[PDB]
């Protein structure tokens, strides 16, 4: 139903969520991203990004080369529907975007951008009802 | 007896050994690094970079930099004591390198420098005792 969505990262290097549904009576689509490891940003920092399937390699390349600083996103990317900031272990961090970014029926990746996370850090995200 | 190891990285970013000891009637070491898993190195590929403990966090950042093509290390680097190139599931490289660039009673600290592969493929090496 509602419009928001809890998703653990770890020292691991995993997610622990391997698809979300939004549901289609939501206009806006919240998602807190929580690191439940202890390792610090630097070592195992984690984000959640979200792209068209295909936009997955692109984005995730571009971001590692934009830097710590960017929350290793590259600034402006057209091909990122929403993202979280990197976080380390102990801390969380929200998004919230709109729906109509979205389209039915169509597959999105969800992605850890950190370098070389994209590889273990990924899952399918549609809308649904 | 021998003056030789073998190592095993994997798909899950480990590698199955935590330490490695060399036989102080070596006079060369050799390592052989296998990835005994099945992904890609682009996508999960490692590699075998050993320094003095203390140059871990430079050597990796720095390496990172350097690229694929570069084996993520940087050229030249005085602080490496030895590297194998980056490879990917079903590969294996052997690097062989001077026992006397160790010293006797000293920690030195191996790992992957593959993007964000340090903080979890990590061990110690030493001399005998
Ligand atoms: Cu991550
Ligand atoms: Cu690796």
């Amino acid at each position: 139903a509602q419009c928001e969505a809890t998703i653990e990262s770890n020292d691991a290097m995993q997610y622990n969520l391997k698809e979300m549904v939004v549901d289609k009576s939501c206009k806006q689509f919240t998602v807190h991203l929580k690191h439940v490891g202890k390792m610090a940003k630097v070592a195992m920092g984690h984000n959640w990004v979200l792209t068209k399937e295909a936009d997955k390699q692109g984005v995730a390349t571009d971001g590692m080369n934009a830097g710590l600083a960017q929350d290793y996103v590259k600034a402006g990317d057209t091909r990122v529907i929403a993202h979280t900031k990197v976080i380390g272990g102990g801390e969380s961090d929200s998004v919230t975007f709109d729906v109509s970014k979205l389209t039915p029926g169509e597959a999105y990746a969800y992605f850890c951008s950190f370098p070389g996370h994209w590889a273990m850090m990924k899952g399918t995200l549609k809308l649904s009802n």
